[PDB]
């Protein structure tokens, strides 16, 4: 359908009028960051971002594409280049390093310059690289955690741990060598590596000894704990420090969050990954926008500041499925996260940064017409006679053949929230993509997030902006009131 | 491979010094710009960017994605939302409204507003939006199209025509309705609407009669003269304008660029569109590159300024055959192009914007080695225990089926510059994708281009830079000398 209102080239002219005139009044600050936030969208590519914010229009009832999304709210835009050392397409832990360590490294690594290779654990030691998040704390502000993934998953692990394998979440999971060698798991680095005043997300199960009943699911053994080393690592975790608490479930959260006495806050939500928004319990889970603000409300509370990691860590999961609707869904969610967040800070002294650790084979295509559902198909037919959808992914297991012939496609199929879109070569899981991908910035030094950089741009301005090692001499005002 | 160099945090660290140090030094002008040029690639999305990078990269001896683009380099980059008013993904047309005009169209539309509808002559009067060229133009600067497609194509007409129908190239397309209700064919436009000091690129068979061979091809009757009307095009445009000069080859265009004499060139170097340029006739042929250098010789004489348009035109024609090797060559080209502008003009008075229309539903995947070509297999089988390529697109001419079955590809076929690479959907042609494109500026004013905007944006920042309507009241100082 064509908006009235759109046909009148006054429409155009004043919208890009008032652009310019936002556009002229952007200034960069003189002043440090007193807060840092990084929102990484994992998968979260070019491709990604428009299917969601036509999605989210059409949430609100509007046609979709004309809707900014709350990241494209924020003035600066690069393009960050995502390549791992080793691979052209990256995964999720190399990038990690990249990001929140300021280092590119070897596809599957952790927080590990690319001298150490995977799943050598003896090549770990001298290759450490510091996240920006370490550095945080070493300055004393408050650091803060918070995913839809395994807490333990490569994407937060990035801010805490370094390991030659990101598959390493218990030490159920590392080889005996490794375990003699000393490459702790990553729940273990969790906890041991550095102070972390709020984690929050999944990943009970690598907290407990093999045979602990996981409190949400304990007639489901499956979900029970994982470590062969007797070792409760939450309960270590607590006893380490007072005002500590440890909650498994949405209303403890709440509860912690507002508890003035409460000044580490460990959340483990699920055994593994959080469920996907639109399959979340939300009297025993809470979204990434509740995580987020429990998070803000302890970490606001140092006046030296904080960091924040804040992961839509399962729009990878939706994009591997090829269920776009969990994909962009999940999109959505961190979106909508980002917006609280926005709301409970200010960019007066909180650097924010949204970006994707990488993109997805994911395309939006065919030639649908303005306000038509983002899991549509395609007007007209394909040249096998058949329909298609507008959303497709290059690989991944939505590719189909029922009677040696691609499947035909409706529109109450492709809508439907388990639907698989079809791609060009079957495979389990979809596979990442390496084009560049967007990130985002406001608030003091977001004026220095420009142009074609690599990743690790991203770690290296937070540190800058918040005068950060191995920016000290960053020579910068202090923060803003 | 792993690059040796990369494996130290330190080769990381300086890097980001580096740009953080380059950030710091921007600075904003104060003073508007002298000339204009916008550079089109089109279907050059985001994907399309990387593995053109990647590609050139290799080319030049290197591993690939850590080598820049020309367009890389440019230090201010924005996303721009590409939809037509009418459909979220966009023909060429109607986004050309947009980039050049500053106003949304509908789909196959050229320099109207969306109240226009496509095919309906009786839409036209009234609606017709005048570029930023044709107000430069106005303005006294001189003005340039440079394109390797037909000079009638969308994208190069959407700086003089208006149209109902980008297929009404010459008056042979015009249904005789239409014909007698005054809507001109895209080439009368070209010669009639405004005052073009440089054109080049294709299209000499829309500018003479039906009968006139081709003078490149004579002996081949289907490329030669289209017009109905028995009006020789080139030949009227000639008699208008003393120091006006028509070249059909490489050798001429050159002669003619260097002719003090030579005030107005038009350039057609094929009957449609030009050769990909891996198989262009370096003899008889110009280069984008060596067009854009023609253009920028007759316009840069001009004290006043100009505005010039070059368009990167058969990167979309690449990836609608699937065959990403020629998308990603004439990427290249393109970029090239850039590169030799950026030589030629000062960006002291000269903003420059790189876009792409629209992108391409092409994707860059599998797991690559780092160094590995971007038109290689990826490693690791398919699910249906064949091999398959880093390089997919959702949908076009590339779906096969041997003996019910998707095909096996080698490192040899895949490499080919023929190949069409596999597809979800069988389309004669690969669709264009709705996902946002990246918009690079630099000179005056190019600080302006930021954030997520609108594909009008493009336009308004142009006309605002060289104070052009509508704004003439723009503030600026003179252009920097
Ligand atoms: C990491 O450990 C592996 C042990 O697997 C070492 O690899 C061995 O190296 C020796 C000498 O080069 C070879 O003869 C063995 O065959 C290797 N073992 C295996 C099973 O691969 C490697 O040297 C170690 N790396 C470091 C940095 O100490
Ligand atoms: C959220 O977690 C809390 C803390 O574990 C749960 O509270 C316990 O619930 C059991 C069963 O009702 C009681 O016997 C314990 O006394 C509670 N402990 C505390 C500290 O309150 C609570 O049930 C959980 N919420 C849900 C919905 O399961
Ligand atoms: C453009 O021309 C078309 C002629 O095709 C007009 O469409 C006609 O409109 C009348 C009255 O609405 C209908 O009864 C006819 O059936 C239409 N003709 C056809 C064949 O489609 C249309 O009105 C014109 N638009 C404008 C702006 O004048
Ligand atoms: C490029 O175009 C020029 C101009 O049309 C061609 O020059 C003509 O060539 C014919 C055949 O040799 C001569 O008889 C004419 O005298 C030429 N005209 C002029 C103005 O020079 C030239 O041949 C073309 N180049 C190529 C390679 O075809
Ligand atoms: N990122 C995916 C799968 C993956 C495999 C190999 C490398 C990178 C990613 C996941 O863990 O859900
Ligand atoms: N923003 C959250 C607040 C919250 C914080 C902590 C736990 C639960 C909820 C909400 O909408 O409910
Ligand atoms: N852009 C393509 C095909 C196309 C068809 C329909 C709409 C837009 C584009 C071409 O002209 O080569
Ligand atoms: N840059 C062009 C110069 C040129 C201009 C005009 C015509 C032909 C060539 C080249 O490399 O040849
Ligand atoms: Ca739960
Ligand atoms: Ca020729
Ligand atoms: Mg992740
Ligand atoms: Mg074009
Ligand atoms: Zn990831
Ligand atoms: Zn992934
Ligand atoms: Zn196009
Ligand atoms: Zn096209």
């Amino acid at each position: 359908i064509i908006p009235v209102e759109e046909e009148n080239p006054d429409f155009w002219n004043r919208e890009a009028a008032e652009a310019l005139g936002a556009a002229k009044k952007l200034q960069p600050a003189q002043t440090a960051a007193k807060n840092l936030i990084i929102f990484l969208g994992d998968g979260m590519g070019v491709s990604t971002v428009t299917a969601a914010r036509i999605l989210k229009g059409q949430k609100k009832d509007k046609l979709g594409p004309e809707i900014p999304l709350a990241m494209d709210r924020f003035p600066y835009v690069a393009l960050s280049k995502t390549y791992n050392v080793d691979k052209h397409v990256p995964d999720s832990g190399a990038t990690a390093t990249a990001y929140l360590c300021g280092v590119k490294g070897n596809f599957q690594t952790i927080g590990l310059s690319a001298a150490a290779r995977f799943n050598q654990c003896n090549t770990t030691r001298g290759n450490e690289v510091i996240s920006v998040m370490n550095r945080a704390k070493k300055a004393g502000k408050s650091v803060g955690v918070v995913t839809t993934t395994r807490v333990q998953h490569a994407s937060p692990a990035g801010t805490y741990a370094h390991t030659v394998n990101r598959n390493w979440y218990s030490d159920a999971d590392v080889p005996a060598s490794a375990r003699q060698e000393g490459c702790q798991d990553i729940a273990t680095q969790l906890i041991s590596n550095m102070d972390i005043d709020v984690i929050l997300g999944g990943g009970r199960k690598y907290m407990f000894r093999m045979g602990t009943p996981d409190p949400e699911y304990p007639d489901d053994y499956s979900q029970g704990g994982t470590r062969l080393d007797g070792k409760n690592l939450v309960q270590e975790w607590l006893a380490k420090r007072q005002g500590a608490r440890y909650v498994w479930n949405r209303t403890e959260l709440m509860q912690a969050s507002l508890d003035p006495s409460v000044t580490h806050l460990m959340g483990l939500f699920e055994p593994g990954d959080m469920k996907y928004e639109i399959h979340r319990d939300s009297t025993l889970d809470p979204s990434l926008m509740e995580m987020t603000e429990a998070a803000l409300r302890l970490l606001s509370r140092n006046p030296r500041g904080f960091f924040l990691f804040v992961e839509g860590g399962r729009i990878d999961h939706g994009h591997h499925e090829s269920r776009a609707y969990r994909a962009l869904t999940e999109t959505i969610m961190f979106d909508d996260a980002i917006e609280r967040a926005g709301q409970l800070t200010s960019e007066e002294d909180t650097l924010s940064l949204v970006t994707a650790d990488h993109s997805h084979v994911f395309s939006f295509g065919g030639y649908p017409l303005r306000g038509s559902s983002i899991f549509g198909l395609a007007p007209g037919k394909a040249r096998d006679r058949k329909a298609y959808t507008v959303l497709l992914y290059g690989n991944g297991p939505g590719y189909v053949l029922k009677d040696g012939a691609r499947p035909d496609v409706t529109e109450s199929e492709s809508g439907s929230p388990e639907y698989r879109q079809q791609s060009a070569v079957p495979l389990d899981e979809e596979t990442h993509a390496g084009e560049d991908v967007a990130v985002f910035a406001r608030g003091p030094q977001a004026h220095l997030v420009h142009g074609v950089q690599e990743q690790t741009f991203i770690a290296h301005v937070m540190a800058f902006a918040a005068c950060l090692e191995p920016y000290t001499a960053c020579d910068l005002a202090p923060p803003a009131g």
